[PDB]
């Protein structure tokens, strides 16, 4: 009644490298709630300005990335990595951000990391996240395409997902997570109405993060999701 | 002010065995949210309808394991095991469905196994529920009514849980989770009222499910129970 | 762009312990809604009446606290601990609870216990925790301080958060989460309206705890904070 | 030496009130600076000309023989009332520096000309030249250019006014702009093209973040 079926090198590899991802990270996660009517306003018109203006289709994860970058401009440690060898280790501050982002394959996930993110603009995101996609469709990705990365953003937003554990991309420290804007009632200015609000996480990497500094970035993150003006700052 | 007690051989085993359970799997929890309205007058009309037919007590766990039952049926990754020793894995694909079920005793947790269920109806899962539950209350449950077993499905409904993480049964796949149905605000139809909804989990193996299977499979477990018509297709 | 710094002893210890607090005890976490209006009250009038009276400020953790002071004393398997060398093991159940709490400071996080906290009420559990702030904003706390402890409430409401995994402090068995109370919709007495609701989070030790154990345990501090009164039985 | 022609739109202007005095307080409590309007405008009319470049050009030939330029850089030129009169001393490249910087170097230039220290070359060059004539009670106006520059922006104290916004009237604290041409390089076309994208910009920040 049931098959015998072997794997391949990659099926192997992944599930070693995600074992050794959380036996040596302690892994907390947090999650908030974001409303997202701002969002899904401004994504409408402009995204129909911009495809008339330079042509690249505006979207929520270029917002999210945008976001992601200033609280870590704002807070470093979640850049951090351990890189030490089990021992005399050399926790890293870094400047530059690398995130990376996933886009659904054949083969099954794939996490491409874009390259130094912390001067660019939400355009130029959503243009390399395309330029990605479209490397991810027709499979020109190389290995050094992968290698590397800093943060990380996953989308399981596509899906019919509501909250979820991500985790973490070791040697990466930080892990935010997409989770499929769903309208919800909300205690809003005194009164309760219909808004498209949103779920989020945050898996930690304890030995670095003390919850209060993932924290303060996840409400830092919502804050600016709530209305881009703040990102504007 | 504390006394020495020691334990037993099935205390020491079980604590031995849910360690096991943790650092041989990479476990990762989603939730989600589940209108139950339609269920409960469906379950209340035909289960007095059906205790004056055959004499069994319908139940919403019969519901959720055919709509279980269902959603393995179309996605056949669930019901996988990674039975290789560390190395060479073999990774399963079974048609048949054991799904194991929880009664509360006085040792503590019992989870005895149906047989196959792949092909059998609420009516007769309920019976064997019911079956189950007698021969638990009445101790004649030997071994082999607990060993073996591909899906579990775990019920903390009955005391006033409201989410939780649940753990794998190694060297099962996967574990849902019932959540003790409320009554919630929902933003249904573009109005806001009180519904008896309940929430959901679903532990990963993150070495077989990518995130991608396991949550298609509890979305169309949740639209399934929304409305069994769905589920009678 | 990235610099090279160690760190303390402190740091590496820290993580060393909290890595240990992962492998060698089965988390597992449940949440839950409970409504804090009647709380909220009780304490602002109650807190101007006490601040002329005795001269401390009334807080919901003295609250908190006592609820689960009198939920462990009708379930005696929180305050368990697995105290054997990985085998040979002496699970104790202790009468007396040494509840600890967590104070932010600019080495990051302290938790200084308080001493037998069994039999004390709401005020002088409050006199013990305004004690152990000003000892800890102006550093006076030394080792013993630190010492022991059974039970462990972690406030992460000061900040921003809504929900989250805590994390075992072993040899503890299980710890409480404060979320920061909101004002949210609520399905109460057949209407919705706007109440301060609060979030909670219970990290299990499963070779411990069965889920029964700390989800009644869990539910009786929420009816607890629910209404004081009951609290007063 | 330059033929001036001045243009003038309506702007609402809420949103920027609200943004201004939220996050004023909040920008306040975290870095020490004093959001106001001047930094939304300057951003604005660096992107309009970002996205048209003949605004940043200059006749600089003698007379005969010009060499109109195209410069990346913008050297926007701010106005400080004092004693002598008024004071215009130019930010330096401002192209790249976002809202924060352009208020602290706006404040920074502003303690500079209330005690004197403003030397020669802080008036000296620039490209652009925005004038706030909206601290007084003005409602609209022609300015004039700053040659060798070639367009002038004006601020005309925002006043409350009845719009007919969404298909209904009702009153919203909208305010007058003007842009003084120099129409031997602009046409009238990049010169309104320019003054309207300002505008949308200023209407809602949103677009600015683009």
């Amino acid at each position: 009644e049931e098959r015998r079926v072997k794997m391949n090198r990659m099926r192997l590899r992944i599930a070693e490298r995600l074992k050794q991802s959380q036996n040596t990270a302690a892994s907390l996660t947090t999650f908030n709630e974001v409303d997202m009517s701002a969002l899904i306003e401004f994504r409408n018109k402009y995204k129909d300005e911009v495809l008339k203006k330079t042509g690249v289709k505006l979207g929520f994860m270029s917002a999210f990335s945008r976001a992601v970058v200033l609280a870590i401009r704002d807070l470093p440690v979640v850049n951090a990595s351990i890189e030490g060898p089990n021992g005399g280790d050399t926790i890293v501050y870094r400047d530059y951000v690398d995130i990376s982002v996933a886009v659904a394959t054949e083969k099954g996930l794939v996490t491409p990391v874009v390259r130094n993110a912390e001067t660019m603009d939400l355009i130029t995101i959503e243009k390399t996240i395309a330029e990605l996609g479209k490397k991810a469709r027709d499979g020109k990705l190389t290995i050094e395409d992968m290698a590397g990365g800093t943060f990380t953003i996953s989308n399981g937003g596509v899906f019919g997902s509501l909250m979820g554990t991500p985790i973490i991309n070791l040697p990466q420290s930080a892990v935010l997570g997409l989770h499929a804007i769903k309208e919800r009632p909300v205690a809003v200015n005194g009164k309760v109405e219909i808004r498209p609000m949103m779920y989020l996480a945050l898996t930690y990497d304890h030995r670095l993060l003390d919850g209060r500094e993932a924290v303060q970035f996840l409400v830092k993150v919502k804050e600016y999701i709530e209305d881009p003006r703040k990102m504007l700052l």
